[PDB]
């Protein structure tokens, strides 16, 4: 599923993202723009060998099973496949555990050099939520 913008941004208001730990909304639908065009579907392989997936390119590295990643920690408890879902939960819930880990939403490459610091509210301008 490709979201529209104030679609995701309603989506995962509804699962409990605004303001999570301090994020606003508007932060978690950048992340989202730039790690996968609002695709549920995107995955990309790390020079590592683990794979990035879902709306937000969750690493096999340490967050879902994959079955060939070796080495691996499946932190989140889920096969990375659950992160493809058009249903963002999954994927919701296991950004809950990321971003809480000491590191908040810096573990986002693509937040960190696109996000941080800039006006994210303006992701969500417009939308009806
Ligand atoms: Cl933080
Ligand atoms: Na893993």
């Amino acid at each position: 599923k490709v979201f529209g913008r104030c679609e995701l941004a309603a989506a995962m208001k509804r699962h409990g993202l605004d303001n999570y730990r301090g994020y606003s909304l508007g932060n978690w639908v950048c992340a989202a723009k730039f790690e996968s065009n609002f695709n549920t579907q995107a995955t990309n392989r790390n020079t590592d060998g683990s794979t990035d997936y879902g709306i937000l390119q969750i690493n096999s590295r340490w967050w879902c099973n994959d079955g060939r990643t070796p080495g691996s920690r499946n932190l989140c408890n889920i096969p990375c496949s659950a992160l493809l879902s058009s249903d963002i939960t999954a994927s919701v819930n296991c950004a809950k555990k990321i971003v809480s880990d000491g590191n908040g939403m810096n573990a986002w490459v693509a937040w960190r050099n696109r996000c941080k610091g800039t006006d994210v509210q303006a992701w969500i301008r417009g939308c009806r939520l």
